[PDB]
């Protein structure tokens, strides 16, 4: 099966590029999607057994609209499906399998959708290092998490280039 070998070359060589601090690599599933987004995916590291799934919720007053991945005991506590801010229960649209999805379209991103699994020791660097979910990039880009990303270098260790 391709998948032992398949994992063995792929996963490696996702935390081995890594190491080399050259950033062209991203885990877990908002970073793998919005790179793959981003274009900057040159291959995708996504698990057979991926226990992550994307569900849709919205409210009628389209105020606030919230899409993301829930684990067995995220979706359970359903608390994240509602907010301070609205205090109101959003509304389930769909429900779709994240990593289903992944080999669905994957084409259009234009990353390599490559399956894996923890039976080998990379697998689990994956699984337990991130989730299951990961995404190789061409090249080093521009990351945005915190605000003022531009300038205060929240991931971008340049900060320290400017001071010398």
């Amino acid at each position: 099966n391709v998948k032992f070998i398949q994992e063995k070359k792929l996963i490696g060589r996702y935390f081995d590029e890594i190491s080399q601090d050259t950033g062209k690599y991203c885990f877990g599933v908002e970073d793998t999607l919005k790179a793959l987004e981003m274009g900057a995916v040159e291959i995708l590291i996504v698990y057979e057994n991926l226990d992550i799934m994307r569900y849709v919720l919205h409210c009628q007053g389209t105020e606030e609209e919230k899409i993301l991945y829930l684990t067995p005991e995220q979706e359970k506590d359903k608390s994240h499906f509602t907010d301070k801010e609205t205090g109101q229960e959003h509304e389930l649209i769909e429900s779709m399998p994240l990593l289903e999805w992944f080999a669905n379209n994957y084409k259009k991103f234009g990353a390599t959708l490559e399956i894996v699994t923890d039976k080998s020791q990379e697998g689990s660097q994956f699984v337990k290092g991130f989730g299951g979910i990961g995404g190789i990039l061409r090249y080093r880009v521009d990351f945005q998490g915190m605000e003022y990303q531009g300038g205060d270098d929240e991931f971008f260790d340049l900060d320290d280039y400017l001071e010398h």
